[PDB]
Order: C-alpha cells, then sequence, then structure tokens
C-alpha cells in the first residue's frame, strides 16, 4: 500500500478514474472537461515552414550562432538579459508559441516547489523522508532525510541500463506511462518509488530521477494537493506566464515531476526570472531569499563524484535540485537529457533557455558542444 | 493492410513513434513538442469554485432556467444570438474558457471538413467509398457511396451492448484507445472499420459512429493529412477561436473523428454561426452555400427509423452528420450523448451550445429534458 493520495477530483475514490471508468457517472464530469489526462490527443490549431533568428546582439560576438543551434538539435533558444528578451531562435517547424518538453529540467520546478513549502514551514529538509511518507519505511527511502533525496546524496541500487527492460530506469517510465507497461510492473509511480533499494550508505552524489518523484510525493502529503496542482498553485501561476505548462500523469494522476513537464521557452525563463529576483515573481513570492541563496552557492563539492559534470566543472556541485557549475562566473543550471537547459548567469543578470533534441539523451559530445554554446552566450553578454 | 496514411511527422515510417518509441530519434524531435499526443497529459495553470449565470435577457422568460440546466447536468451554455453572446452559464468549477468534450458533435465538425472537400471537388459523395479507401473492399463500407455514409444509411453488424466487450461499441473504444485494449483487439481505428459486415442493404438510417471515421479516413486519403491536421486547416483555423480546439488520437495518431473532439463553448458556437452564415467563417468559406442549404433542408424522412428521434420530432431526419428536428422552426443539430449540443436556430439566426455531463449516455428522460430547454430558449428568442 502506498497510503493516501489527491484524489483526481473531489469526492473521487482511490484511483479513479482509470481509462476504462473514466466515461462512468461520477467520474465523466471531471473527465469530460480533462480528456487529455485519460487519453493521448492532439490540438487541432485555431492559427492557419521556416527557422525564426533573431540573435540581436550577441550575432556580432558570435556570427555562427545559429549553425552551432543547428548542429545541437535546437528546437528553441532565448536569452533574457534582465527583463529583455535579447535573442530568440526556433527551428522550422516550431513556433515561439509552442510548448517542449524539458525533460530534467522538470526537477528543478519540482525542488522550487518543495523550496516554497519549506519557506511555510510545511516541510522541514532536516527531517527523514519517512516523516512525511511512512509508507517508504522498508525501501531506500527509509532513513535518508529530505534534503538528501533534494541533493540526491542517497546511494540507490539503479540499473541505468536502458536496453534491458528490467532495468531500473525502463521501469520507472513503465510504471508512469512513458513506456508500455509490462506484466509485473508497479501499477503506478508511488508503488515503484516503494520498490528501490539501497546499501544504506547516503552523502555521496547519484542521480536518480526518483529522488525527484519522491519530493513530489512529499509535496502531495504535505499540501493534499495533486502534485498537478500544487506545481501551478505554488509556481507556474505566480509567473505571470503566457500559456499553462503541461505535465504527463500516471494512471492515478500523479504528475511525472522527475521529467515530464513542457512549456515554452518564453515562460520557462520566467522561472530563471524569478530565481534572480531572489525568488519573487511577478504574481509574489515564489521562494525565499535564502533558498535561491542556497541553491547559487551550490552543494558539497565532495558529494559530487559524476565525472562526466566535474570533467566540465571541477568545482561543480548539486544541490535543491539543480546543477551548480561552481565555475568562475558561479553560473546554475536546470538540465534534462537531449539538451534541456535553463541557465543563470547572476553576472548579467540573464538567463539562458536552450530546448533541444539531440539524437541521444547523453554524450560527451552533446554536453561539450552545448555547455560550449551557454558559455559563449554568458560571456557575450559581458559589459565590454 | 489497410493501406497508406498520413505520416505522425514529415518522413515518418508507418505507425511511428509508438508509445515506446518516441523518445528515439528521429521521432524524438516531433515527440518532444508534441508529448501529449503519446502520454496522458495534465494542464499546468497559468492562473491562481462558483457557477456563473448571465443568462441575461431570456432569463425573463425563462426564470427557472438555471435550475434546468442544473439538472440536466449542464457544464457549458451559451447563445449567441446574430453576433452576440447574450446568454451564458458555466457550472461551479468549469471555466468559461475551458475545453469540454463534444462527443458526438464531433461529427457534424468531421461532415462540415468532407462539405469543404466536397466543393473543391476532391470528394464526390455519389462515388463509392472504395474509390477513395480500396482497403475497406471486402467490408460493409463495400458498395455504399459516401453520400450512405455522410447519411448513415448503411446496415452494419453493429452491437450497441456496451455491457459486452466483445460489441462492436466497446471494441471501437479499445481500437482507438478510448478504453484498455485486450488480446485480439484491432491494432488502431482503420483495423477495426475493416472487421466491419453488414447484410448489404442501404438506403434506411442507422446511427454508427464507425461511418463518422470512415469519413476521416476518406479525408486522409483525400487530402493526404493527418484527420486532425484537415480539421484545423479546414475548419478550425478560419473560426477566428480563442482556443485550439483537441482531439483525442488513437495509436496511429489518428484522430477519434466520431467523438473524441473538445473545445470551449463559445468557439463551439462559431461552427454555428459558420452554419447560419452560408458556410462562411471570418477567416474564409468554409463549406458551400449549397452544403449548408441541403443540411437545413434535411434527409429523407422515410430513412429516419428511430422512434428515440421521431417521437420528438415526427418529421425529423438525417443528413451530412447533423440532425434534422424537421419541427416548426426547421431545427438542426449537432448532438452528442450525455447532453451535448450544437443547436441551431435559423428563425432567431441563432445558436445554442450546451455542453453537459448526464450520468447516462442517453435515456428518454435526459432527452426529453434537454431538448425541452432548447426549444424554449429558442422560442425566448422569438420577437414578441
Ligand atoms: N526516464 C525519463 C527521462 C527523465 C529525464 C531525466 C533527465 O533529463 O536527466
Ligand atoms: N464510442 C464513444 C462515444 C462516441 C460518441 C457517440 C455519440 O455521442 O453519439
Ligand atoms: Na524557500
Ligand atoms: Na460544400
Amino acid at each position: 500500500s502506498t497510503g493516501q493520495h489527491p484524489a483526481r477530483y473531489p469526492g473521487a475514490a482511490a484511483g479513479e478514474p482509470t481509462l476504462d471508468s473514466w466515461q462512468e457517472p461520477p467520474h465523466n464530469r471531471w473527465a469530460f472537461a480533462h480528456l487529455g489526462e485519460m487519453v493521448p490527443s492532439a490540438a487541432v490549431s485555431r492559427r492557419p515552414g521556416h527557422a525564426l533568428a533573431r540573435l540581436g546582439a550577441i550575432a556580432a560576438q558570435l556570427p555562427d550562432l545559429e549553425q552551432r543551434l543547428e548542429q545541437t538539435y535546437t528546437d528553441a533558444f532565448l536569452v533574457l538579459r534582465g527583463t529583455e528578451v535579447v535573442a530568440e531562435y526556433y527551428r522550422a517547424g516550431f513556433a515561439p508559441d509552442d510548448r517542449h518538453l524539458l525533460m530534467a529540467v522538470s526537477k528543478s520546478l519540482c525542488g522550487t516547489v518543495v523550496g516554497a513549502l519549506v519557506d511555510e514551514g510545511r516541510i522541514d529538509p532536516a527531517q527523514p523522508v519517512t516523516e512525511y511518507v511512512p509508507e517508504l519505511a522498508g525501501s531506500v527511502y527509509d532513513g535518508p532525510s529530505v534534503l538528501q533525496v533534494l541533493d540526491m546524496q542517497i546511494s540507490i541500487d539503479y540499473n541505468e541500463d536502458y536496453v534491458d527492460p528490467a532495468s531500473e530506469v525502463q521501469t520507472h517510465d513503465r510504471s508512469a506511462g512513458w513506456s508500455t507497461r509490462r506484466h509485473g510492473d508497479p501499477a503506478d509511480t508511488y508503488e515503484f518509488l516503494t520498490t528501490l533499494r539501497g546499501d544504506g550508505s547516503t552523502g555521496e552524489f547519484q542521480y536518480c530521477s526518483a529522488n525527484t518523484d519522491v519530493l513530489a510525493w512529499i509535496v502531495e502529503r504535505v499540501t493534499g494537493l495533486r502534485y498537478v496542482e500544487a506545481l501551478s498553485t505554488y509556481l507556474w501561476a505566480k509567473l505571470d506566464a503566457d500559456r499553462d505548462a503541461t505535465i504527463t500523469v500516471d494512471t492515478t494522476g500523479f504528475g511525472f515531476a522527475n521529467g515530464g513537464v513542457s512549456c515554452t521557452a518564453r515562460d520557462l525563463a520566467r522561472v530563471g526570472r524569478m530565481m534572480l529576483d531572489g525568488g519573487v515573481a511577478p504574481g509574489g513570492r515564489v521562494v525565499s531569499e535564502d533558498w535561491v541563496r542556497r541553491v547559487l552557492a551550490g552543494g558539497s563539492h565532495e558529494a559530487m563524484t559524476d565525472k562526466g559534470f566535474t570533467n566540465t566543472f571541477p568545482d561543480g556541485s548539486y544541490t535543491r535540485q539543480w546543477w551548480c557549475t561552481g565555475n568562475e562566473r558561479g553560473n546554475v543550471s536546470g538540465i534534462g537529457i537531449h539538451g534541456q537547459n535553463l541557465w543563470l548567469d547572476p553576472l548579467t543578470d540573464s538567463v539562458i533557455v536552450k530546448l533541444s533534441s539531440w539524437p541521444d539523451p547523453y554524450t560527451e559530445h552533446w554536453h561539450r558542444l552545448q555547455n560550449g554554446i551557454l558559455l559563449d552566450v554568458s560571456r557575450a553578454l559581458d559589459a565590454v
């Protein structure tokens, strides 16, 4: 058992509706107004081809920028200096207002929601995960603190070989609906999390997407809100965003917090703007000044043993769902596979959003090229 | 085999991507920008409870209207007189700009797209279905004309007992993704259609949702466009709609033309406005004056043997995916289970949209109440 979860709608029974019951009362009143949450759906455009390149200023300092963006399978690119959009790029076929999957940049959004609840005193990072989700007792999450989940400093037996269906990575996707279910798979994401085990050691960084879903579960238990709603209430609805964001949901309606959010590049930049504004957004304060300060400060360097990150950023670290480069510019970034970045450049009070679709989830090759672009663009914003 | 179908994206292989391949190249470039088409997803609101009742004028002639709307599980109600919204109602929890499933009102939208292609000379209703979809040879659709599909005058062995999983109604839903698949089910909607049989007789009305999906298939074969795109290009994009509409799609990306469209009440009214404007919309002509005239004129009365319809509308009929009351007002309406109506009242140059969620798909009880409301509202618009 995974305990109480926020009902899909007011008064809904646990796990209702399902793909086989949404047309039945009393579920249909809700389902008829949110069918996309139950059945894959396509947009029928209200609007009746070519790449849009408006790199403005930085174009002079980076003459071959568009080509570099093409080489890194860039779909959407936007630079926000202060409150102004100073550079934009959208591939042919991708409109400026189209939404794009954020992959793990979604994690930084989840950490932000947790941060908001910490400010309210609803979540104490020093407390064990089980203080909020007792059902995780007996799992790898029995013992570690919420902060250790936030900083991903929990050793977990997590097979990362996607080529193997038995791997935890593939199983995580199947449990959430990102891939076709197989006989024996956990019923939902909550159940999947309870099956995770580890040797009990903590303190060393281990990137694991399951950690973020545990954070979302904690958010639900402390607020009583579906993660989908909590993400809106504590973050999205305060950004004065142009469009709603979307998030994939599993069979119980639980949002895939670790990587299922989609939004426009301009709106994602509003999240960065909030971080560079001490945690304040147009609709109100999202997180405390202290939380933002802690994110920019970075996590323990000693815990960061991922050579894939430290080879590029020797003094890098990770904290509260954000990757911290530890470079001379103090760059911090939300990162997602296939080339997604919500890059913060505090020195120039700028935010760089790059949403892409590399053929591979991750290779040193793509990261070298991607980071080269983000760093060059950041430097191009320096006063001269 | 079901023949050629519009690729999900430029250059996509048949049936790609699937739930298990969307993260792989070259599918991911498209999938990352349209994930809702692959995985159930929820909206994360950009906006931070009570029913909204603005029945305006008709309120005086129909004092208990709001109560009548509540009794018929009304979610959204809107009356457009000419180009003006003269009355509106939205239940608590349903925003004026929220979208609602249209169920079979979706059929009238599909018929409109077919009508547009008839005007272009791309579709000849007198031609057999097989002239456009040869793969339907050997099925109940081998012999009948496209017009007979439009008017639903084809006898089909179609078990309507949803309580039975083997029924065609339940099988249709499973083949399209509206319900959990079962071993042996057709792979997609196209395949399901090819399994349909009948005694060969035609001429008598038989309401069958499979007919509309055949129309959508014809649309795809004649235009080379996914039905989702054709619905936008030939109709939605010409309405100057406030929001995109959405349509559920099966595993191949084929839109559920017979009942999977969702849109706002105000936008649905724009479709009615176009019909009352001789087929012209703000973005251009959608269908010919003749097509609209034929819809308002009705189908053959003798073909209409559905007592459930004729008991209320003795001179009623059906043509080109629209129900024609044949009443003294010449009312015509798009109709969907659970209380959906796109009701046309030419006498007062008005359109009435009623989107609901009755607990039951259909009962004489609900229809009596629903039609009573639509008729009373129509009469309340008459000059006095
Ligand atoms: N298991 C689906 C991928 C989740 C995103 C992970 C990442 O972007 O690092
Ligand atoms: N098989 C799903 C229902 C399709 C809608 C049918 C109707 O509204 O009449
Ligand atoms: Na905080
Ligand atoms: Na026409």
